RNA sequence: UUUUU
RNA sequence: UUUUU
RNA sequence: UUUUU
RNA sequence: UUUUU
RNA sequence: UUUUU
């Protein structure tokens, strides 16, 4: 009975919002990398050197190489692929500038995959006691924790192994701005480097004064 | 004698009301899984794998898995089915996501039988001595118990073993009292996480004020 | 006469749930650890350096120093293996991490076992003025005590020597909550460690506020 | 190892 | 010298 | 002039 | 050895 | 007599 969606004003209904939205898109996020462009990108890495039988592996080891050290532009990997020496990840790492995508937003299509090849050993991330995260939430001490809690992650049919606790977001929130503000008042509140503007100085005056003064630069 | 239902003020009666009323609806409540969900997930369970000759034996393993360790997104379940190896009951956890169901609503279907195939034996659930029921009423302590005194679940030709005890139902209502209130002291009355409101702090004061001081935060 | 299990409705039967349900699993809770990795267990101590003829004895011994000093990873069990010298009972509790077992989660498999080599002499455990056990409950102060009250352990065909009795567990019960809010006290409500959150402070004031004052930080 | 309406 | 789910 | 695990 | 929108 | 990523 209910016809007209042209009109663009009529009231839309359930068994019509249920099937005409096919399935939204899918969650597609600036800030994660889309499955369009990673197809691409397993071409490449076939293309430059590895077989067709083994590539998404290749990923979740680069992927958890990005568990251990965080993800950032001068991350610095330092090792060869799994699948065959003298193909270093470094290189798969310099490929992701040609195709517009950042490693932090590729990191978050495998977090679910990272999560699952983490959490079924009794094995960490390589570094949680500089970050401040606690013994028990250990296993959440790393960058793309929120790509877990998201649906642009690939999703296994088997599934998580189990529901990420609220201790480890809320961990891993302040641990975001703790680590963040750190590095900031490290060369903070300016932009035009250059020389001219910043005569020396460059560095702020230490995170010492936190611990002791709330107020900071 | 008696006509004209659409008039919508008229006195309803004895006979029309028995007839009319085709078994209200049955008890569907939010809390409680409908049979029509459940006869899709008996589908995709053996689309996935299982065989249509053994399928609701599966539901009831899995039911007793969840009358061991308590119904939760966290619980955790642990084992593969009865009814072949490979696949887990972690793979049956995770799918209940993909139809809007909570496994707490899911496990009140087949609370009747959980008391069925408990009962009948001697064997009692995992953890009974940490909740605090008397071993007179150790076989109640289990989630779901609400599921055996409403006509949701599926309630068997045979019929319930023994119709449950006042003293069951009321170590269960304080014990679920004591339960929630032992983990709402942990991580309490806050909402936003993040990390900015809670600088750090994140759990209570532990809950041994309660034996010594009644006010809690 | 009663046909068609796969239908995924249709009610259970008692001659049914009587076979079909295999007992269940066990009583496969995530607390406890299960008998297909401690197989494992006893098979890499017979690789490291034990015989195959007493390995058993080896775990009930080493049950007995968890007995003793209670389970956690700083518990520190000092001593060496009455099968040999040199061998010592840290290289077994550091060999646990592998298999992703906790120490809690092993010791409960042999807490009926524990039980029964404590119960047939008249020697208590180690520690049981501290923490605040009666002089009548005594043998009851030890940790994995709900381990006797569950099926996971590996109830001997003699059984147990005595059933135990509700002033235990409810002893037990205080004492848990006790022992942990004590701990609590001491660098409770915080989970980013660090250094920037926590300036100083660390440790709480005291519990000495406990025996004065009911609310507790 | 009971989060709801 | 009881951290959990 | 009780510091622990 | 978390730079964003 | 803790310089980093």
């Amino acid at each position: 009975g209910a016809k007209a969606p042209s009109d663009f004003s009529n009231p839309n209904t359930a068994p019509s919002l249920s099937d005409l939205k096919k399935v939204k898109y899918v969650s597609t996020v600036t800030s994660v990398a889309t499955p369009a462009e990673i197809e691409a990108l397993g071409k490449i890495f076939t293309a430059m050197g590895l077989a067709a039988n083994e590539t998404g592996p290749a990923m979740w080891d680069l992927a958890r190489a990005y568990a251990d050290v965080q993800s950032s532009k001068s991350a610095q990997l330092i090792g060869a692929t799994p699948s065959n020496p003298a193909l270093s990840r470094r290189a798969l790492a310099a490929q992701f500038d040609r195709i517009n995508i950042t490693p932090r937003q590729f990191c978050m299509y495998f977090a679910k995959v990272v999560w699952n090849i983490l959490l079924d050993s009794n094995i960490p991330p390589a570094n949680w006691a500089k970050l401040g995260y606690q013994e028990d939430t250990k296993f959440a001490a790393f960058d793309f924790f929120d790509g877990v809690t998201n649906p642009a992650s690939l999703q296994p049919a088997d599934g998580l192994i189990r529901q990420p606790n609220e201790k480890e977001l809320a961990a891993h929130s302040v641990a975001k701005y703790g680590a963040l503000a750190r590095q900031k008042i490290s060369t903070g509140n300016y932009i035009t480097t250059l020389g001219e503007v910043t005569r020396g100085h460059m560095g702020g005056a230490n995170t010492m004064y936190a611990i002791d003064a709330p107020p900071e630069l």
